[PDB]
């Protein structure tokens, strides 16, 4: 392996990491705030490295290699819990928020980023608007969102709509205060989740394309893709949807550059 | 009485709270800030109307009743402590902040501002730059200020200036984290001293001053002092420094009008 | 005083205290029941020498001596509250029951019985059913129930009628559970206010009387109105409604006899 | 397989798991009551739906499924403890209550059900009747009992069985009262032991025979004996003690029937 | 008023009062040892000076003035308690000490001091030698002990000396733990009570005495009775066995001196 | 194995522990205390059987053989920590004390020693001698002490040898009070390290030393070299250096004996 060749596409708008942590207001774990990230440069390290996240704990994948990796979508799932309540989000958990406001799988691959909002969301006197999902019939699925409002039927009796004995509203308000205790104290949820299924690749870190070099043994990261051997041309006439090659021994033998469209035969 | 006359001086400028509650920094402890407020227009209704004052407990005056009474001086003292001694700035208390740090005299007048400051004044992985005295050889006088860094000799031996064995430095960090207990989080203290002694007021607040109405029995507030009376004009020779005339029955009898310069005779 | 004598009433029924503090439900603590005691014997020991009551509370009357005095009538009030808000059911106490929920007069005269009911109200799993008012636009009166639900108005837009951003649900659920600390745990509270006006008493204590003795110096207890001095029979006619016979000086002159329904003038 | 087959034996007298779990009094825990089930259909559903059972921790069998299962002897083991020391009843964690007054296997097969007792065990000014074993010179065994009552000596000193210094009894007493928290509040434990050995069992739930169906692929249950094949009828001779029947592989090949006393050939 | 002529009598031995607070061994509570202080001279700023004391309260006296007067006679009570039934030991309190193991007297000229001893009484694996008692039929008169160890009968059933259901020992061990909470560490208390009677005072402060200077209007403490006269000559004798002379007016003008035995006359 | 054989070096003198547990007073974490332990016969047991010790994590190695074995070289470490940071003193564990004061090794052979200490090093008025490194620019190596003074430096500004603003002293005073809770109560740690490596082992327990059995199968533990044979002479030439043979399939066939410096043959 004489050098060493990064491509990636050629983009350079960042996609609003901005809007989604630094955002006025959030919104509550029932009604959680899914935004879809595609066609970005992503810097991860900012996140990571900034003095701002108690919590910054990443499953399924490392923090420190964020920049170095390529994901096909990014789901960023904006909420407000308690402390207590900040475990509850992992995979193979159990609680309220885990069992009826926010669910996780358990095949799980991206960060949970979590952080002390007390001068934000908190007021003297108690602030009300910040509601989480108390009373369900059946546990979520996984990314499931529930926001419908009905009285949930704790008994026998019928309850047509009005809240009273065994019949209560399912949403339930944390009543944030800024003398409250630090397990009763707001804190602000970012859920960051990576597709890494077979599809084209969209957010990638900020790592710089080199050029192109072939007919020697080079290591080589195409749009994520890791590998070494001799980069040629190939005659396979890929079809336009078509990314990789593969052959009958399921190894990577063909990929298309990610900047000029070409088609590059991989010979180890 | 038929109608009160208000009568405050001719005051355009506002008192400068803002940088006392809203500066970017605060002061420490043992270096605690004082700020003396004379001669403008103070609205404290906005300090009492605020959503983020966990604390406003006040002493010779009533939390409701500040804002109409008018006031000599107000000395304005700011400084950051943690959450557990918050009760330590009540006067007649005993601690470490009260003996070595920020001593209040038991006659003290005024109110005491506090409000939690986790977002501002705490930094992931530590925020050490806010400092209190730990040790001093006696306690302190009441409103007194020591910002002396010699070396608390704790011992017999002469150590000659270094932190050693029983040779303490004076100051300690408080350390404050964003996961730190609501005793160990920061919190931002304003105490406003007024005093009331034999003097023009120079502080009033932002009520609104009534046109004279004389020869009829009204109740007045002739900038700050309020009785009834027939306010009938004069013919007094007051040399100005006289704010308000006396009796042989040691009784208010005649004032100056703060707005006019004119002699006005009470009478009953 | 050569001898004693006690009159009362000749009733003999039992006052139904095992109704109120016996009863399978109570009612939540902003729809406190209130029952009307009169017409019966009470007797309080057994409240006093049974041990399941932890907060025994009188006040204005000695809760050893409740047995002598004769009451016009009782007034026992009954909810289900935490633990912390136990100490709010008290004269001139202040809180969330205290403000919104359950106020009693700063001259109440009565006692506040509060025992632990945590195998009765809490199931394992949350018990929502007790509610309390958390939301109100201004304090209580004493002895004023409040049930009403609409929609409290927190900011300046109107609600409509449902529940959102800054518009709340007057009642929140304590939701007891038996695993739950001494704060979070059900009391039940039954508050008996004795009133004492110049009607005739009906709720008299389990003493019994003694036969009359008159011409004689005794020490007489008529239906709770003690005093020393010979009882003689009189002329005075005393019309139906009244029952003693004050002076000019206001002193007891003459007493009715609750039972034989004779006028016995009192000398000293 | 075409349908089930569920044959138990008729045996419909309930196990007294009313005796044990609604008792009067229990007894301390140096002295646990055990109380041996057997010979009885039991009812497992009324222990799993009850909203009084705060922990219902099982061991080696799934809570849910013990209503499933058989079993040949049941032992119950009912005790009162306070809240801090129920986490000791488990098979592995130490304490006092774990070396000095009941020890669990940690083998062991079977429930704890803990729930709490404040109305019943515990009285205003303290309820001295419980006790437990503060001294032991070596920590328990398992399933052993300890109700002797010897002066512990903590020193070097023979002093002939009189308590004083050095010399303790080996009983101390809880002290229960309501205002108690739940670490040091009255917890009722019975913990369940079953064994299931190669003995016909005994202790089953209560499913409902079917009818016997032959020469079908059935799934069958046959007194705990699951599994899946064609029954028919039978030429082999088993003794009155042999309940089922095993070839040479030894796999179940032949069982007698429950209810009939038939022996069915168990082909797949 | 020139100069002042203290006069206490020449004694030569200080008071025992190290034995008494730095003794190895305490008592327990229920029998706690009194020593009785007398015939010598005691310096009472030595312990207050002293900050290893974290109570000193003193009743019907300051602390800073004993050093000042001479008291009749000295007893000192020590003992063992717990921290949070240091606040028992108090004129008029109630509690399990004040009640059962050491009463104080509402009319208490005395001193308390605590402090704790967590380093020299407890001890890992417990220390189970000090004891309190918890059971007994009525309350202590003030100064009184109790070590009997009758068994306390708490039912109707007769306990014969066995300890069993609702027969309880009186005296129950404390459990002393280094890793127990701030209200449960050992705490040593003396109680210094200061006997005033009329009579020649035998414990006196460390004050030096001044040669006596008459026929002139001085300041003088006779025994610790302060006064302003002329001394003079005294034609009167007085008893043997009494020493002040009292007045008309109950003012002492005739005192005895306590260093030559002679009567001096005062005059003002 | 008829007889058992125990060969260990005529090592008479005991280990200094007494100098190292009972020391007087240890050092402080960021300048730890290590003492080489070797040529000298080491008892463990005496050491387990105290209960003083709160934590006696012993890692790779069981606490109950640490007289059976022999070793080449013992590492005494000692410091005081508060209790809270105890857990830190474990391999492949982060924290403070961890990072910039003491860290182990990841495969660390020993046994972590920690007792409470909170009757030898607190004091009235606070020990603050006792100081940990709080700011360090890298993490400690395994076993590498750091005692360097140098203010770090936190923000860009230098520090220039004083400190102030995002310059602090990089030690900070724990201060233990005695009415501190078990979290921040002064803990001394021993921690002692083990080598396993293959050397002439100058450390062993406590076991007798056998007689020399030859021509019989024999156990034998030859200076903690355990095994089974029968122990004859042998003609191999082992120089000084080599203590025991080896054979061509790697396993241990002669040892030089020693007490005798004779080499013998390993015979099974
Ligand atoms: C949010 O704003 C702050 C400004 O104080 C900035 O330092 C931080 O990087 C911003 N975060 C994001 C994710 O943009
Ligand atoms: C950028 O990439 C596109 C394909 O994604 C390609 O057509 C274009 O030539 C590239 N431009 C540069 C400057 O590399
Ligand atoms: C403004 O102030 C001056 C002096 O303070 C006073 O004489 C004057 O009357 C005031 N102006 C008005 C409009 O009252
Ligand atoms: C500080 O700034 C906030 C920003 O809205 C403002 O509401 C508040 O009044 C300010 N405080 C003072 C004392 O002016
Ligand atoms: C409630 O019922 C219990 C039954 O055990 C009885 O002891 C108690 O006296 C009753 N309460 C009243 C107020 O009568
Ligand atoms: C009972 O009281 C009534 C009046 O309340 C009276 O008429 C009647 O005589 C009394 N009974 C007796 C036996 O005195
Ligand atoms: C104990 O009694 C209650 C009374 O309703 C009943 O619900 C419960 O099932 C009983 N417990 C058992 C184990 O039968
Ligand atoms: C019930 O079972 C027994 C054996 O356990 C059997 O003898 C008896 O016949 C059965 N009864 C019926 C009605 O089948
Ligand atoms: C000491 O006191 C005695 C009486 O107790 C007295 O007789 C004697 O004179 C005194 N000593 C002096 C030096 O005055
Ligand atoms: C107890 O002994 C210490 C040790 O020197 C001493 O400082 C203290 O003064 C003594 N206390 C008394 C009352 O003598
Ligand atoms: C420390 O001294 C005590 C004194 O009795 C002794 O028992 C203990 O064994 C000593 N510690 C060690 C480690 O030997
Ligand atoms: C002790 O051992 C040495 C070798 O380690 C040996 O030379 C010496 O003779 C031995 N002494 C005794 C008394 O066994």
């Amino acid at each position: 392996p004489t050098e060493s060749i990064v491509r990636f596409p050629n983009i350079t708008n960042l996609c609003p990491f901005g809007e989604v942590f630094n955002a006025t207001r959030f919104a509550s774990v029932y009604a959680w705030n899914r935004k879809r990230i595609s066609n970005c440069v992503a810097d991860y390290s900012v996140l990571y490295n900034s003095a701002s996240f108690s919590t910054f704990k990443c499953y399924g994948v490392s923090p420190t290699k964020l920049n170095d990796l390529c994901f096909t979508n990014v789901y960023a799932d904006s909420f407000v819990i308690r402390g207590d309540e900040v475990r509850q989000i992992a995979p193979g958990q159990t609680g309220k928020i885990a069992d009826y406001n926010y669910k996780l799988p358990d095949d799980f691959t991206g960060c949970v980023i979590a952080w002390n909002s007390n001068n934000l969301d908190s007021k003297v006197g108690g602030n009300y608007n910040y509601r989480y999902r108390l009373f369900r019939k059946s546990n979520l699925k996984p990314f499931e969102r529930d926001i419908s409002t009905e009285i949930y039927q704790a008994g026998s009796t019928p309850c047509n709509g009005v809240q009273g004995f065994n019949c209560y509203f399912p949403l339930q308000s944390y009543g944030f205060q800024p003398t409250n205790g630090v397990g009763y104290q707001p804190y602000r949820v970012v859920v960051l989740s990576f597709e890494l299924l077979h599809a084209p690749a969209t957010v990638c870190g900020p790592k710089k394309s080199t050029n192109l070099v072939k007919n020697k043994c080079v290591n080589f990261n195409f749009n994520g893709l890791t590998g070494t051997g001799v980069l040629t041309e190939s005659n396979k006439k890929f079809l336009p949807f078509q990314q990789f090659g593969r052959d009958i021994a399921d190894t990577t033998d063909a990929v298309r550059d990610p900047q000029t469209l070409e088609i590059l035969d991989i010979t180890p």
